[PDB]
């Protein structure tokens, strides 16, 4: 009996072949981009389902259209599992992305021209928290706080002073390159002092929140946004949570009809699955291992003479300052790409280089942790990177790095049931 | 060897079971919602792929991140096939939805408070063309044109007069409940006369444009948006086209980083597949049959005493005025749902009922045309609906309708390779 994949090979061999090549690419490199992960077979199965065919504008049991009996059930399972996982009174699982989740919150709380305050984009703030190239900075007045030049982490007394001076309507916490625990109770105290709304955008750390390895913002903030991918290891999509169920209804209307049309019900089924996985003990152990792995990589890089911004990490990621090897982030990113390692350049706090150049490399553990790597495997990764960056013109080092990458990939197969290679025998 | 679907059954039997029930629901009702379709096995296979795991912010060969060799190739195939299919100098295949496609256009062309002019939402305009409950009406000044009370179709002289009076910055054409051909050349003349930008949002009719059964807006408008689902029969997502490649670059930046973060590369692979299908002769014949089927249903409803708004259809859809049966749209929608037919209520032009009630039912042919129904099968559909609506209290009519629906569903299987029933023998 024919599968959907059989149909794809028969009718579009070009796309079929390129998809096979992308699986092989995933298998044969070290994925160290801190926002990346490998979602489950079960999640992928939902995304490949007939749920793509249902229009389901509205909410479970309050749809514009009939025929949503089963979409409602699936969406309500997603909602209910999200509420369970994050201890939340309200969840909206329809946002197409983290950007769209944030946008729906802005549409609810703000009007164009209102002032928002988030982390400086060069200190780990997100594009959607006030970049001039994003709607958040183009149609709102974005101001910023950064980290302490001394500690390279947040100084809550300084944030309070900035907030008192700027008087934002919305304060945003949660970041894309911040390696330490965020104190949501201190953010609440600050927001209350200046009469601001408080959003925690926990996209990067949501799996750590879900597993109890990071404090949960939900009881403290007005609203919490996240992606369903990243550390939560779900399908690509967004999520809005809030402790306030009446406010939750307002966010609902801002998602639809405020921001979006019909939701992606196949992706929402994937969200339900991913939340279901995160409710299990295996995921809690996984999240523990993510942190341990990131800490092991950071420590070995320190042992190899690199500076880690803030001196280490409490989460899944780290920023490597590249002064010790006299390289820009851009150069370092290219050099590790050339040995089959994916990372990305990142400004360090108080970087003297442009954002186009940077002095940092951002690394994270989630993706390779999903493939089963342990702390000593991550110390090996640290050594491969240090070798490459310390000897960038040495071709024999380059090939040793290539070989050591290949050995790690061979030891930790990815999705081995899919397009399995021809047996050696 | 295990499949992803095997993993889903093993690890989440709740979601697995609900997905099976949704396939059965798709199989066992008549899908007459005009925006619905059944996308191909090949499309679904792409959406179920490992492409969900790649972050690919930027554009092909101009990404923020490494590792996009194969994502670039797939995205560029999607782009190239879209440019081919729609005769367009520029295509952006990243928008998560039609709403997000439109939003990116607004971000490019407009600022908050600017005036937009689109079709009245009660005469077939979309939420995203200036509804007060949508960002398009909340943060912009929306004005409207409608159809002629006499012809129930557009009167371009009247549109010109409204445009001259209102002086919009952007004129939008393309609708969600308009049954006649749109004259894009007349819209260009109008926009040029008042110095407005011109957007064609062809979401509902994009497959008919693609097949040559409707005129193409691309050479005439500044920009063209669409969904990839609906008559185009692709995955759920959006698309921006333009004749002006320099303007295309501006739209690119408005999608990312303007509006969105990372694209859904698995969905984009699906877009490539769907565009590839639409380039083939079978799809052109399909689109011909969509129109013929819609016309056959409209004609038989006329024969049964119903008024069709504008007197008929030139496309995939029609609006049935329900005065002949003394029912509201809401009542009619419920009555056909009760016999396993999905449609939706819709205001007619100059409706005396609220949008919550309406005097119309919107019907379309795409979904059941995909299942292989012909014109006489659609005349049967018309008769089932007429029977139900003319005799709403008659239980024997009700069951006859149920039975005749079941016979149609049995004659035209949907995805018969998936979860096939136990053989009768």
């Amino acid at each position: 009996t024919q599968t959907n994949l059989d149909f794809l090979l028969q009718t579009d061999p070009t796309i079929s072949g390129m998809m096979q090549k992308e699986l092989q690419r995933q298998r044969e490199h070290l994925e160290l981009i801190a926002s990346e992960n490998f979602t489950s077979p079960a999640v992928m199965a939902t995304q490949g389902s007939v749920l793509t065919n249902k229009y389901a504008e509205g909410l479970p049991k309050k749809r514009y259209y009939g025929g949503c009996e089963f979409i409602d059930e699936i969406e309500q399972v997603a909602i209910d599992r999200a509420k369970e996982l994050f201890g939340a009174a309200s969840a909206n699982v329809q946002p197409h992305s983290g950007a769209q989740a944030n946008f729906a919150v802005f549409l609810t709380l703000l009007k164009p021209g209102d002032k928002i305050m988030g982390m400086d984009l060069s200190h780990g703030g997100h594009l959607t928290h006030g970049s001039p190239a994003n709607v958040s900075g183009k149609w709102f007045e974005a101001v910023h706080y950064g980290v302490s030049q001394e500690t390279e982490q947040l100084d809550y007394d300084h944030i309070l002073e900035v907030a008192r001076q700027e008087r934002p309507k919305l304060i945003i916490c949660g970041y894309s390159a911040y390696p330490r625990i965020i104190n949501f109770e201190k953010f609440r105290a600050i927001a209350d002092e200046v009469g601001a709304y408080l959003l925690a955008d926990i996209a990067h750390i949501a799996g750590l929140v879900a597993s109890g390895h990071h404090p949960n913002p939900v009881p403290h903030c007005d609203v919490v946004t996240t992606t369903t991918h990243k550390t939560l290891r779900g399908p690509r999509g967004g999520l809005i949570l809030t402790r306030d169920p009446e406010l939750g209804k307002k966010f609902n209307k801002s998602v639809f009809p405020g921001t979006q049309g019909g939701p992606l019900e196949h992706v929402i089924a994937g969200k339900a699955v991913a939340f279901g996985e995160a409710l299990k003990p295996e995921f809690k152990a996984y999240s523990g291992q993510v942190i341990a792995n990131a800490q092991a990589m950071a420590q070995q890089l320190q042992n190899r003479g690199f500076k880690i911004v803030s001196g280490g990490t409490d989460n899944h990621l780290m920023l490597v300052d590249l002064r010790s090897v006299n390289l820009t982030g851009k150069q370092a990113d290219q050099l590790v790409s050339d040995v089959n390692i994916t990372a990305n350049k990142n400004t360090v706090p108080f970087d003297p280089e442009s954002p186009f150049v940077t002095s940092g490399l951002r690394l994270g553990s989630p993706a390779m942790t999903t493939r089963g790597l342990g702390t000593e495997d991550f110390a090996e990764i640290a050594n491969i990177i240090a070798d490459r960056l310390q000897n960038p013109e040495d071709e024999q080092v380059k090939q040793a790095c290539v070989q050591r990458v290949a050995a790690l990939c061979e030891r930790f197969p990815l999705y081995p049931h899919l397009n399995a290679p021809v047996p050696a025998m």
